[PDB]
């Protein structure tokens, strides 16, 4: 009947900010608001056991530090960067995608090996 209560921006200008797919188009502090977020979700799934989903989210996150980190805004203030982040959770981040890495290599090879092994089992004379 009638439209939903504003509640999440303030211009047309601002909303347009969360339309950018472009690195270039994209602040420094969205993406650490996004990176956030990444992490969250991160752990959930980490502990949840779904290493997939889990490594991708720490990845991500991996790949948008090293991409913002290295722009002049958070180099001057990475102290406060690090602050809207969990201090040492880029440092978490980085340890999990290895282990998680290290893991998903290895049951990868099992899949593929047993998928292997299974069509073996169909394959056969049988007279």
């Amino acid at each position: 009947s009638v439209p939903k209560e504003l509640y999440l921006s303030s211009s047309l200008k601002d909303l347009n900010k969360k339309t950018e797919v472009k690195p270039e188009k994209i602040s420094t502090k969205s993406y650490v608001h996004s990176a956030l977020k990444i992490f969250k979700t991160a752990e959930e799934c980490r502990l949840d056991r779904d290493e997939e989903r889990a490594y991708v989210l720490y990845m991500k996150y991996v790949t948008v530090y090293n991409l913002i980190k290295k722009r002049p805004d958070f180099k001057q203030q990475q102290d406060y960067f690090h602050s809207i982040l969990g201090p040492g959770n880029i440092k978490k981040a980085v340890e999990e995608a290895e282990r998680l890495s290290e893991s998903l290599k290895l049951r990868y090879e099992e899949a593929e090996v047993r998928k292997k092994l299974e069509e073996k089992d169909r394959q056969e004379e049988a007279q």
